[PDB]
RNA sequence: UUGGUAGUACACUACU
RNA sequence: AGUAGUGUAC
RNA sequence: GCUACCAA
């Protein structure tokens, strides 16, 4: 270029200040640079360089006798222009590295100049003379052109323009409206995230490994890819395209090679048949065998339920005492002579008060009447043991155990042999079962359900009645008779009393066993009068032993606990076995009558085949199953019966290496075989499954599986999927899972180490990636997605809060647990020390009923730690500074340098499965880069069409109804393209004789083309364990968005992570040490140096959740070369096919649907099937074949199905979680917890009768809770204005009266929206009763307060004075803050505590910025002092506590007679020590009786609940205006969005508190909030409010109150944070019988859906719906 | 904080 | 006894 | 572990 121009730009970047002022030179350094290569062009092609010209000069220059006036010249200005031989060449220069400038530009003149052309008779040819300003290569479009100009050679060279665009753009390298102006149209950048690199990763031994194992050209082309910088190139994409081409070869013949082998096939894919079942059982058996000790012995048999039962007598009493001293003289008079009679006998005569009934009743009064005095517990005054005729009485049913009425070795006969208490080669025997297989053990299994059938399926002698048919068996009724009918034939039967008594007795057990001691045993009752139940002392878990009396002898329920039969006074006495169950086990059963009534009416729905008799009896033993024997057949029964029906599966393989029956248990015998039944009858209706749409109209043609009859596929389906969730959580031991995690985890560490070497191959070795094919994949999938959005990198700074302080992110302030390496030997000893002596203490004070040191000394490379709250040690690393409160990002970035060494360890997740799952734990700054890694990855994953772990919500259901819509019209339409020349030949031909010439019509039709539908419905091994981590760092070193810098970092960091070392927890290290015998090939003693280290180094594992977002992204891309290979074999076949792919982590739902004439359907699936494993292989994944299965019909993934089109679910999951799903805090909170899972089980399909069932079983388990059932102690009905439950308020546990629709959308909150709109439609005149909602309410003034009844108006003051500022009853507890030693953050409370005045400065700065009472805020000082604040709170610091919700549940019962609940808190919402349950009735009552409502009272609770919520207005109109169409069946259900209904909290508050907007921190939109805020505050007088509200309290007080000034005023500021916050929209995707796609039409779909199982109402509206 | 002494509190109670 | 287990536990 | 009392 010119020398003195340059010197002028180069002033020009010197001087420049502004970014629009750079932005101008940057277009003046282009237009220079594009002048520049057309003066030099000119001089090759010896033309006239002309600058601009215009079209019509053109014309002139070449045609001077031609008319300005008369001809209209297209409206261009060409760069030049040439006129040879009566052709017209229009030419324009570019300077791009791509031609796309180039082809926009040919259009336009190609376009314009056709109309021109034939007026004149002149040919035009549009030139476009490109120059790639890198390489330095021309491209010329012209064909003509080019054969007048053959040799150009334009020798220029750019470089002073790439000089001088550097400067100006590493001085504007941080300018983010530089940034934004500089970018093209379809990129767009923002500042680095750090400055410098980082050096090391380059010496790093991992990349050096990692680099030296690559071929060297792309070696080459990592270091290129690592340091190219989108900003400062060219262009964003050459980097990508230049690594796509290089790789295209290699890649292209790895496709065409890999298609070509679809004529290699030989059509024997791996299918399911009888003989595989039957090779795999027995292999299977075989290794079962020989892993277990087999047993054909009944005595061997374990509890297949944990209860004996017998029916009640109805001759006899059930009062209290009457039951104790009819069992105390049952137990006495036991005849004959057995091993453990002298024992029993000596118990019933330790519980013997004879006729001293009174004394008892009134002595066990009293000292309940003591406790109940008391919120505590009665602390130093002794219990002493009253003597009552033969019994020393402790408390009500609890008495000593007399050392006088037992023989001392009878004593120790009961405790040693029959409770186990201190009961007692080389190798370590193995687990023992029944031998399922063994014949005459089955039929035993077979014998205790047909004896058990006899029993239970016999009709009670009781009336039906009971909660749940009381209260919503109206409503069950209502919605459908059958179920209603349903109920009614469970509760008649034995079954049902059978469970409702072990529920009854567990509970009470439960009860009992909290005050039970070492020298006392204990005793429980229930309704049944001949049941009972002897809680033992526990010597410390759950000790007990089940009693029945009985009339005859063999006449009760035995599930295999049975001890023994034993003659008495007066008929028969049954005692259980000695049970022992941890109180989580205990809970379940307690729990238990609800998963039986809801899995009983679940199988029976809507089936007139199945009897009911048949249900319940399998129903029962699965309800009660608390052990581990019934896990082990459960989610296996999926897989095996599933690839029993499959297309394509490996039942043989499954069963034999995977499916390991654990048959302790004679019910899991008898189910043992119900599965292997079903696998062949599932193989045996194949066909019948299997097409050859027709899945909406159900039949009933299958076999079922747990009982006889018969079942349509959805049934059959629920059938197989249901039975997993009947497996209970924490059933597993943490002694033995910790073990068997840690030593997995190193088997695959060890294998590793030894046998996998390499990483690249093109074979597909285990544990391989094929280099090329990833590279360009990679590419193309890098190059497609950042393609469809251009801002991406700005969307994950906002979307995951980069920019802002570390402190407003939600994940990393959290109380998740949070790894901390480090010296604490001394905390550590001294603990040790604290439980030795406390151990010590409570052994010698046992004594009644008659270590950490060492592990360091025999560990010299210990890594010592502790485990802390993610939140906690946020606060630690900012007080000692490693921290700050800069943004996220640049401190992550800093972080990825800064911490080298990582470390993880990890806990066992309790988890329903039959192996448990590990969890790991890492550093705070561990997740603080992976953060940075993953999120990146997440909002490329969302722009990536197949792949879903980033689907927000409920999407992926819509997902999969989409793309079977999709593929079922391809198959149809395409089938008839390629017939339809067939087809009519045929259908012609045969309209003259259909019958003759049939030699002829079937000539042509074997040769039209078949239709072939396959669903890949896969699991993938080893997802995280055996990965390519490798891999990744391609990902991002390829990635766009990243400076060189940052990937530098990034992947310094990744070099780090497969560095990183495992550490084993101190509790497996006591557990391994504590090995009196050494364990044989000690794959942990090997890892460990003989337990010299307690860490293991782990590598190619990174460690399962960590990367799922990166992972599940390079999964997408095996699929998309999965697509391309198929694409090609099929096009070799002259075909039509049609691939869709969806991916989530480690599931996969491949859909391949083709069309063709050339081949055998057989061949093209084994083709696919072996090209899908090999897509996975080629990437470093592993397809699991014992688990993928192939159908044409049935899509499942991430347990949703998709059948012929229809969407389906098991909606029971979360109808059985509905029971046992609680924290325990009060009956509101606990019945709200319950009612979701109902909406999630609607929302997933769940019929309105079968919803209704599972709102009574949740109504029932909480008032259970609380002790607050009909006729119970805390009942509230005779407290209340009311004749039904329904007609107290739900806050008060009441009962939820409202229509299903509106509990679906609204959950308990529609208990008090029903109610305001029954009021409406009767006290607002029936001219206005035609109006919508507002008028109605506007209407309110003109009530007669007077005609009120007296319910309505205690229900409208409950609504006005307690309700609209916080679910009101709520149970206090007295507990203790068990275990802060650990937080960093406590301790520093503490010494706030110990400070003079301390506390006073903090409450006091606290009000000063009351923002941080309702938020974290962006500063460090305002996070450290908010968190010291919480501490003040006790429900914060029980949080930190971990929760235990059997014990939690148990107090909750114990405490309910005690005075829990604080009235003053209640009733200080309305002045101008503790109580009790039942009192809180009493004083609230009278409150309303110094308390009236006007006519504006009632309009401000309207306003507050209805008119102040835009879904609460519409759902209030819907159920006012809707009148209802005809009734119709439903055919086929659809998928649809819930509607969003609705129209910066921690700077507006802020800004609110001191009246500026104008805060270091983020404009006129921020003081104009200020505005709409003060509307709401001067309407409701809140500011105003609370001034009187303290003033009177204080003044009353006589001194100033701190604590009640932050109290009023956190639900000053709560109050507007919940207004200043807008409901950040969920996806909510409900299963409809039709399609939604107004706001209307989703309210009027679920009106109509949700009110009989029979069939579905259209529903309309008189009115607008708002 | 350690060492000592003496305690460590409650539901069901039902047409059966 | 019960719970857990081809890891010595409760 | 909590509670009351005592002793450094």
């Amino acid at each position: 270029m010119d020398y003195q121009e340059y010197q002028q730009f180069l002033a020009r970047i010197n001087t420049a200040r502004d970014a629009c002022v750079a932005k101008d030179i940057d277009v003046d350094l282009l237009m220079a640079r594009h002048d520049y290569f057309g003066r030099e062009l000119c001089k090759s092609l010896n033309i006239e360089y002309r600058n601009d010209v215009p079209f019509i000069d053109i014309i002139l220059d070449i045609r001077p006798e031609v008319d300005p006036l008369t001809i209209d010249a297209p409206h261009i200005t060409p760069d030049n222009y040439l006129y040879i031989n009566n052709v017209l060449y229009i030419i324009d220069y570019k300077v791009s590295v791509s031609n796309e400038s180039s082809v926009i530009t040919y259009d336009k003149y190609y376009e314009l100049t056709r109309d021109i052309s034939d007026r004149l008779s002149i040919p035009i040819e549009i030139v476009i003379i490109r120059i790639d300003p890198v390489s330095r290569d021309l491209h010329i479009n012209s064909d003509r052109f080019k054969e007048l100009y053959p040799t150009i050679v334009v020798d220029i060279n750019f470089n002073q323009f790439f000089d001088l665009k550097q400067l100006l753009y590493e001085k504007f390298g941080d300018d983010e409206e530089f940034l934004l102006k500089v970018a093209h149209g379809d990129f767009t950048l923002t500042a680095p995230w750090c400055k410098t690199g980082c050096p090391e990763f380059w010496k790093h031994p991992i990349y050096k490994e990692f680099k030296m194992s690559m071929p060297v050209p792309e070696r080459r082309l990592f270091e290129e890819s690592v340091k190219f910088n989108a900003y400062e190139s060219e262009r964003w994409n050459t980097n990508l395209v230049k690594i796509r081409e290089y790789t295209k070869k290699d890649y292209s013949e790895h496709i065409s090679k890999s298609a070509k082998n679809i004529f290699l096939a030989s059509g024997f894919y791996k299918q399911p048949n009888k003989n595989e079942i039957s090779e795999g059982w027995t292999l299977m058996v075989e290794r079962v065998q020989d892993q277990r000790e087999i047993s054909k012995s009944l005595h061997d048999q374990k509890p297949s339920i944990h209860f004996i039962w017998g029916a009640h007598n109805p001759g006899n009493s059930n009062n209290a005492t009457f039951k104790l001293i009819l069992l105390s003289k049952s137990l006495q008079s036991i005849k004959g002579i057995s091993t453990y009679t002298e024992a029993f006998k000596s118990l019933g005569k330790m519980m013997d008060i004879g006729d001293k009934a009174i004394e008892y009743e009134e002595f066990c009064m009293s000292l309940k009447s003591k406790a109940r005095s008391s919120w505590k517990q009665i602390m130093n005054k002794k219990l002493e043991p009253k003597q009552i005729n033969n019994a020393l009485v402790l408390w009500e049913q609890q008495f000593m155990i007399n050392n006088d009425l037992i023989d001392k070795s009878e004593k120790l006969k009961l405790f040693k042999n029959f409770c186990g208490i201190g009961k007692h080669d080389l190798e370590v025997s193995k687990p023992k079962i029944l031998d399922f297989d063994d014949a005459n053990m089955y039929l035993a299994s077979l014998t205790m359900m047909e004896q058990s059938k006899k029993i239970l399926s016999k009709s009670n002698g009781l009336k039906p009645d009971n909660f749940i048919l009381n209260e919503f068996g109206s409503r069950i009724k209502d919605a459908n008779k059958e179920t209603y009918d349903n109920m009614h034939k469970i509760f008649e039967t034995g079954y049902w009393q059978c469970i409702s008594d072990f529920s009854t007795l567990m509970k009470n057990i439960l009860s009992v066993s909290q005050y039970n001691r070492h020298n006392t045993f204990r005793i429980a009752m229930c309704a049944n009068n001949n049941v009972f139940a002897i809680v033992f002392p526990s010597a410390d878990t759950v000790v007990y032993s089940i009693i029945v009396l009985h009339k005859e002898e063999e006449n009760i329920f035995n599930p295999g606990c049975l001890h023994g039969t034993f003659k008495c006074m007066n008929g028969y006495i049954s005692i259980s076995r000695a049970i022992r169950l941890d109180k989580e086990r205990c809970q379940r059963i307690v729990s238990s009558p609800g998963l039986f009534l809801t899995t009983c009416l679940l199988f029976k729905h809507d089936n007139p085949t199945l009897v009911m008799s048949d249900i319940m009896n399998f129903s029962i033993y699965t309800s009660l199953s608390i052990t581990k024997s019934v896990l082990s057949l459960t989610e296996p029964a999926r897989y095996m019966i599933m690839n029993s029906l499959a297309i394509s599966s490996n039942v043989k393989d499954y069963i034999a290496e995977k499916f390991s029956p654990y048959t302790k248990t004679l019910f899991s015998v008898y189910m043992t075989r119900l599965i292997k039944n079903a696998c062949f009858d599932a193989y045996d209706q194949r066909q019948r499954v299997q097409l050859r749409q027709k899945g909406i109209k159900d039949n009933r043609e299958l076999t079922s599986i747990w009982f006889p009859g018969s079942v349509t596929l959805k049934e059959y389906l629920t059938q197989i999927y249901l039975p997993f969730y009947f497996n209970a959580k924490g059933l597993h031991e943490k002694h033995h899972v910790m073990v068997d995690l840690a030593k997995t985890i190193l088997e695959i560490e060890c294998e590793q180490r030894e046998n996998i070497k390499e990483i690249w191959s093109t074979n597909c070795t285990k544990q391989t990636v094929n280099l090329k094919i990833l590279i360009h994949s990679l590419c193309k999938n890098l190059l497609a997605d950042t393609s469809r959005h251009n801002h991406l990198r700005n969307r994950i700074e906002n979307r995951n809060n980069f920019r802002r302080s570390i402190t407003t992110i939600s994940t990393f302030t959290s109380s998740k647990s949070c790894l901390k390496i480090g010296d604490f030997r001394k905390e550590k000893e001294l603990q040790s020390v604290k439980q030795k002596k406390i151990l010590e203490v409570q052994s010698r004070k046992m004594r009644l009923a008659n270590n950490y040191e060492m592990l360091r000394n025999a560990m010299p490379n210990y890594t010592d730690y502790i485990s802390t709250k993610v939140f906690d040690r946020l606060y630690e690393l900012l007080d000692k500074k490693v921290l700050t409160d800069k943004p996220v990002i640049e401190q992550i970035m800093d972080m990825m340098i800064d911490h080298k060494k990582f470390y993880f360890t990890f806990f066992n997740k309790g988890q329903k499965t039959s192996k448990d799952r590990e969890i790991f734990v890492g550093e705070y700054e561990a997740k603080m880069c992976m953060y940075a890694v993953e999120r990146i990855a997440k909002e490329r994953c969302k722009l990536n069409p197949d792949e879903m772990i980033s689907e927000p919500g409920d999407g992926k259901l819509k997902v999969l109804e989409q793309k079977s819509e999709q593929e079922i019209r391809f198959l149809v339409e395409t089938t008839r393209q390629k017939n339809r020349e067939i087809d009519e030949a045929i259908e012609a031909l045969a309209t003259e004789g259909y019958e003759s010439n049939l030699g002829k019509i079937e000539k042509l039709s074997l040769g039209k083309a078949k239709g072939l539908k396959m669903e890949i419905n896969a699991d993938m091994s080893k997802w995280s364990a055996q990965d390519v981590f490798y891999k990744y760092f391609w990902l991002i070193a390829l990635d766009p968005i990243l400076y060189p810098q940052e990937k530098e970092r990034i992947l310094y960091f990744m070099c780090n992570y497969m560095d990183k070392e495992l550490i084993l927890p101190d509790e497996l290290l006591f557990n391994l040490l504590d090995q009196k015998v050494a364990y044989q090939n000690d794959i942990i003693a090997t890892m460990t140096n003989q337990l010299n280290s307690n860490t293991v180094l782990i590598k190619r594992n990174w460690l399962q959740g960590n990367f799922n977002y990166t992972s599940s992204y390079v999964h997408s891309c095996a699929m998309s070369v999965y697509k391309e290979i198929l694409k090609e074999a099929i096009t070799l076949l002259d075909g039509s096919i049609l691939v869709n792919s969806l991916v989530h982590s480690d599931d996969n739902q491949t859909s391949i649907t083709i069309v063709q004439d050339k081949m055998e359907n057989d061949k093209i699936i084994d083709f696919a099937m072996k090209e899908f494993e090999r897509a996975c292989l080629t990437f470093g994944c592993q397809a699991n074949m014992k688990k993928t299965y192939v159908t044409n019909c049935i899509k499942e993934f991430v347990s949703l199905f998709n059948l012929y089109g229809e969407p389906f679910s098991i909606y029971g999951r979360f109808l059985l979680t509905s029971v046992g799903d609680c924290a325990y805090i009060g009956p509101y909170e606990d019945l709200a917890s319950r009612i979701s899972s109902a909406q999630t089980a609607i929302k997933h399909g769940c019929p309105p009768s079968l919803a209704w069932v599972s709102i009574a079983i949740s109504h029932w388990m909480t008032s259970l809770t609380y002790n607050m059932l009909p006729g119970q102690s805390n009942d509230p009905i005779d407290y209340f204005p009311a004749e039904n439950r329904k007609d107290i308020p739900i806050e008060l546990n009441g009962v939820l009266d409202a229509p299903l629709s509106m509990i679906s959308t609204v959950g308990l909150e529609s208990g008090n929206l029903y109610f305001l709109i029954k009021l409406l439609s009767k006290y607002t005149p029936v001219m206005q009763k035609r109006e919508s909602v507002v008028n109605q309410i506007a209407e309110v003034k003109n009530w007669k307060v007077e005609d009120l009844t007296d319910n309505e108006i205690f229900r409208l003051k409950i609504l006005r004075y307690l309700v609209l500022d916080a679910s009101i009853l709520t149970p206090r507890k007295f507990t203790t803050a068990g275990s802060l030693r650990k937080l960093y953050s406590f301790s520093k409370y503490q010494d706030r505590l110990s400070s003079p005045g301390g506390m006073v400065e903090l409450f006091t700065y606290l009000l000063e910025k009351p923002e941080l009472l309702v938020t974290k805020g962006e500063d460090m000082k305002d996070y450290m002092e908010s968190v010291i604040f919480r501490y003040n709170s006790k429900r914060f610091k029980e949080s930190l506590s971990i929760q235990n919700p059997a014990q939690l549940f148990i107090e909750q019962i114990l405490f309910s007679h005690k005075p829990v609940i604080d009235f003053s808190g209640i009733r200080d919402k309305y002045i101008n020590g503790k109580v009790t349950f039942t009192e809180a009735y009493r004083l609230l009552m009278r409150d309303l009786s110094s308390l009236e409502l006007t006519n504006d009272d009632i309009q401000v609770i309207y306003s507050y609940i209805i008119l102040n919520d835009p879904m609460m207005i519409t759902i209030a109109n819907t159920h006012i205006l809707s009148i209802y169409g005809s009734p119709q069946r439903r055919m086929g259900m659809s998928c649809s969005t819930m509607p969003e209904f609705r129209n910066s909290p921690a700077l507006v508050l802020r800004a609110y508190s001191k009246n500026n907007p104008d805060i270091q921190g983020a404009p006129t939109e921020m003081a104009r909030d200020l505005v709409h805020l003060k509307e709401f505050v001067e309407n409701t007088n809140l500011e105003e409010k609370m001034k009187v509200r303290i003033a009177m309290n204080e003044a009353e007080k006589g001194q100033r109150d701190i604590v009640f000034e932050l109290k009023e005023m956190t639900r000053f500021y709560q109050v507007c944070y919940e207004y200043v916050k807008s409901t950040e929209h969920k996806i909510k995707v409900f299963i409809l019988p039709a399609k939604s796609y107004t706001t209307t039409d989703f309210c009027s779909l679920m009106q109509g859906n949700l009110i009989k199982d029979k069939e579905w109402y259209t529903v309309h509206y008189l009115k607008q719906i708002l």
